[PDB]
């Protein structure tokens, strides 16, 4: 008996965008392509209106995100670090390294995201 | 044709302690019992004194460790990330994410560890 990872059907554009977002991320870019494929398939969609706090610094984290549409701002202790648009990963640090969120992430406009949780991610790492 | 993995004889007591540390690990929980047993068999003992740097961030990582005794401190560019005590695994990230060491690991007291090299660990993961 092995657990079946949930599959979320996606458009090819979406799959390409997720794959390129991972390959753009310094910390995830070296994962096997086969693992990236499984991450792509397991990611599920989530949506936020503007001025939404997706991630609060210091919280425990469960999800890594890929941005499909929109723009976020990353701040730490009130200080703007950057902004991110489509094709970018965020919220990966807590999941990769098992720490609390290292920064806060808010939406500047509406956003569409893809998300995958640690548990699913770690299973994929072990295959 | 097929690599024979090293076997390191160990007391039953040590096998148990290593098995527990592995079963306590997020990633390692995913493995089959038999793979976990094979990891236990491939591990070999290594010790470090107080104030040793076992793992330096940015290096190539070819070893995964279980800590039997002792306490260790994890840093990144000088900044304390956390500490880890007995029964914990460390050094698995470089292997699992296929990258250089993501943090620096220094001993806070004398430690006693078990180590498995990357070849064995990956071989065992492949052999489901
Ligand atoms: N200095 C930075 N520059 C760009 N993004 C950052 C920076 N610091 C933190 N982040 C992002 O903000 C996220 C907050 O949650 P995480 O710590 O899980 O992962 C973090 C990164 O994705
Ligand atoms: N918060 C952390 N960030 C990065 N590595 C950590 C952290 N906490 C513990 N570690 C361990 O530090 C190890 C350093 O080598 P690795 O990157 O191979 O594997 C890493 C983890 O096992």
């Amino acid at each position: 008996s092995h657990v079946t990872l949930p599959f979320y059907p996606k458009s090819p554009q979406s799959k390409d965008l997720i794959k390129e977002a991972i390959l753009d991320n310094d910390f995830m870019k070296n994962l096997e392509l086969s693992q990236i494929q499984e991450i792509v398939d397991c990611m599920y969609p989530v949506e936020y209106g503007k001025d939404s706090c997706i991630i609060k610094e210091g919280d425990v984290g469960s999800l890594v995100y890929v941005m499909e549409d929109g723009k976020v701002e990353v701040t730490k202790e009130g200080v703007k670090l950057c902004t991110m648009g489509p094709g970018k990963v965020f919220g990966e640090l807590a999941i990769l390294y098992n720490c609390t969120r290292t920064a806060t992430v808010k939406t500047l406009v509406n956003v569409k995201l893809w998300a995958i949780d640690r548990q699913c991610f770690q299973t994929i790492m072990m295959r």
